């Protein structure tokens, strides 16, 4: 097991982020092809744990059967195209836990996120005890900095050292801009603290393939953060009533 | 590397066979979500080799990227999401090479097969040199056997101890029913000889792994042909420019 803590920094506030975060979702993933087809809810609950954390609880399987190939379709070993996804939205707290049938217990990515109206000064935000937060590397992530990003991945229209909003008239982001963020007119800013917990049990490559699963992860977050900032004008004034009409006319296109 | 050569004895005629196996293959996978996007066609021309093998030969890009989900889409290592078939097309005999751009020259599963008018009876039919042949475990697939069929895979539509053919009058395929093939009044029959090679290279794992893959292959076999004979009211009365033109149909739903 791997744990890291990513903390990425943003020009928005905690309550615009919500909106941003589910809007981007879905507009990062237009591209899909079968986009939300085969995935089974099996619990969607509000729940209450003994400690108070309280929202909404959901249980779902992305079935990957019927997108793949019948020659790759088939010669998966039982169970491997079945991924679990349990998540706890308990919005500025979300959790989610990822697993894989064929896996069992040998295979978790679990990410706990904390998004908060900060420049990233919290130290242990998730309450780990001390011995387990000193296992814990803390990374931040900046949206301007090219070098962060690899070239394979790098747009233009995705850059926020390029973009201005012509809504809010944020940006572009240069290489102080996290500086001058708390007193500048007008901007706001958080940080979303993202623990990740990997487990990947193998043999001769669990330190392996779990560093590599987090270098995946920081790479997503880099380019799904820069993405969202640079798309504020498409979201900026949508409010999470419209995004929660949005999701069941998309559902509601399960007319299949 | 693992070599085996899987023989299907079957009711019908080799020019009945290529029809049906192209036919199945489209309605086994009418199942499928985006069926056929993402297919890169590279190459796709007449050839002749050296030996005198001529036909139709292909080369394509299964790209697997937008099928899954992008938290799947984004953590598979590079290439492991673009699969190459390469397929010659002389039947009636055909091979196919299936390979992976992550794993290299590190895998391979390549099937080569002659389907002939006969009973199975050829030793050595692909020519293989002595030595080669004789690494080669021969296993004869046989339809109407209950006790090859995996539990979960039965379903009674697709039985050829059950299924009677209204449009010709074959079956349903009893006990003895390849015993009774050749001197049976109006049943033609053939035998698809499939050589198939499985190399997957790894490290403690590779005989566990070609071994694995052989198995799914044979399910496969079993499944698919038990499944031929039972639709053979849906296609016996095809001809191959029948098959050509939905290819091209299909094709032209390329409207995207």
């Amino acid at each position: 097991v791997l744990l890291k803590e990513y903390r990425v920094i943003l020009p928005v506030s905690v309550d615009e982020y919500q909106v941003g975060q589910l809007y981007s979702v879905a507009e990062a993933s237009k591209n899909e092809t079968g986009g939300g087809e085969g995935v089974e809810v099996l619990v969607n609950e509000p729940y209450e744990k003994d400690d108070g954390e309280k929202g909404q609880y959901t249980h779902k399987i992305y079935h990957l059967q019927s997108k793949v190939p019948t020659f790759v379709r088939m010669l998966a070993p039982e169970g491997a195209l079945n991924i679990h996804e349990k998540a706890w939205n308990a919005y500025p707290y979300c959790r989610t836990v990822i697993t894989n049938e064929y896996m069992k217990e040998d295979f978790l990515i679990k990410i706990e996120t904390w998004h908060k109206p900060d420049l990233g000064t919290q130290e242990n935000v998730h309450k780990l005890e001390p011995e387990a937060w000193k296992h814990v590397e803390a990374i931040y992530i900046d949206i301007a900095d090219r070098s962060q990003v690899l070239s394979k991945d790098y747009k233009a229209e995705e850059d926020p050292a390029k973009f201005k909003s012509v809504k809010t008239g944020r940006g572009p982001l240069g290489p102080n801009w996290k500086q001058e963020l708390v007193n500048q007119k007008d901007c706001p800013y958080m940080c979303a603290y993202k623990l990740v917990t990997v487990k990947f049990k193998w043999w001769g490559l669990q330190n392996k393939v779990e560093n590599f699963i987090h270098k995946q992860e920081k790479r997503l977050f880099t380019n799904f953060h820069r993405q969202l900032f640079c798309w504020l004008d498409k979201w900026v004034d949508l409010t999470m009533d419209d995004i929660r009409r949005m999701e069941e006319e998309t559902k509601r296109q399960l007319d299949e």
